[PDB]
């Protein structure tokens, strides 16, 4: 959901 470390549930970060 925010935009560290490849991509989350739906943005592009992990953290």
């Amino acid at each position: 959901l925010v935009v560290i470390v490849q991509a989350d549930w739906n943005a592009p970060g992990w953290f």
